[PDB]
């Protein structure tokens, strides 16, 4: 039977589908191993080695990942078929930075939250930055903050906090003192969606 | 002057040092980019697409990432040197499965928690299994147990659960309800450390 798309943007989620950012879908397709792809007859480079953060909330769920991305000058619409080189549909269009799209499916690092009671917040994580909870700076003063924050108790997570650079991803999670009580880092460079 | 490292599992910790899975060093090593390293004037493989999760908890401080590795028959002890091809030393031994030693520095995927009041479990993913939260199963049951804890209010995350596979690995976090709160996934294959 067809393989079926639903874009989140147009009210698509369905939690008995596979849920990838801004995509339920009636099949998983691994995108991680497409190098080219075609929308409408045109062919599209998938760039190597820089990744696209992309996420939806839906249903109080918050669905992120790195996903490929390619470029394309045109335009192209939220919802339409992205395909292999084979014909077959493999993913619909969704986030967009710029002249680059992402391709949304299983796709790299990834980060799901359950969205009650706490906040997330993204932020372009400045080359050179080193990351403590909810603030980025050279890593003297992130140093020192750390070790000012190691004399507190952890609280319970309130926020999250996604930090998106050109060299490294990182999540951290902080209280509501600012103690970072998570950290988890994505060794892979990414940029954020443009609205 | 002379790059210092010491282990954790000697109680070498230091939080004015870089920190990295048991080992805290006055330099800072971006191990990803080795194919070969030497120990004792021998020369040994880095593995290729498999890596070590590897962990140390120090000072109420969780420090875990996916490490390179590299294969040895021969015996290495804890704390012994390893170089580069150009006699530079790099890490030092720390962990290792069988005869596979984990390369121990700025590695790929991380996860840093505070340690004080959660706890933190460790499994081996068996192929072909879904997570949530605490549990490993088959696709559909783990749907329909998502499923089920979707009705409840998400509480605060009490357990941390690492899951290590033979393709991926992933990180949950649950409350005391059992409802999966926060998922990481790590796009990478990976072994557990035997003691
Ligand atoms: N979505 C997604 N992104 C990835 O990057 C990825 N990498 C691997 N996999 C695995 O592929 C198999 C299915 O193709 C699954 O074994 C999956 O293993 P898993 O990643 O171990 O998670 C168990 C399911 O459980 C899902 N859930 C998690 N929370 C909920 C929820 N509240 N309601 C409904 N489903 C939930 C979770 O999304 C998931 O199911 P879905 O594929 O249908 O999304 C991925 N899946
Ligand atoms: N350890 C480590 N593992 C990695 O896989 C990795 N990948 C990149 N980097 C960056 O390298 C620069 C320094 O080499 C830093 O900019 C770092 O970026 P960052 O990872 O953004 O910075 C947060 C700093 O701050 C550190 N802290 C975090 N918590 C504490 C604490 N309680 N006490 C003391 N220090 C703490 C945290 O470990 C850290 O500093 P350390 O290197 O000294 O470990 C890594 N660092």
């Amino acid at each position: 039977s067809m393989a079926m798309f639903y874009a989140h943007a147009l009210g698509g989620y369905d939690e008995n589908l596979h849920a990838f950012p801004g995509i339920s879908s009636t099949v998983a397709n691994d995108v991680r191993k497409y190098s080219v792809v075609s929308v409408y007859n045109n062919k599209y480079d998938i760039v190597k080695d820089k990744y696209m953060w992309c996420y939806s909330q839906v249903n109080k769920r918050y669905i992120g990942a790195l996903l490929p991305m390619f470029e394309c000058n045109e335009y192209l619409q939220i919802g339409d078929p992205i395909h292999d080189q084979e014909g077959n549909q493999i993913s619909i269009i969704t986030y967009r930075h710029k002249n680059y799209y992402a391709l949304s499916g299983i796709g790299y690092e990834s980060l799901d939250l359950c969205l009650e009671g706490v906040g997330i917040h993204h932020h372009v994580l400045e080359t050179g930055n080193a990351v403590y909870g909810k603030v980025q700076h050279d890593y003297s003063t992130i140093k020192e903050k750390a070790k000012e924050m190691n004399a507190l108790s952890p609280g319970p997570i309130i926020d999250y906090h996604v930090w998106i650079g050109d060299c490294i991803c990182q999540v951290t999670a902080v209280d509501v003192h600012g103690k970072e009580i998570m950290r988890m880092r994505f060794k892979k460079g990414a940029v954020l969606p443009i609205p």
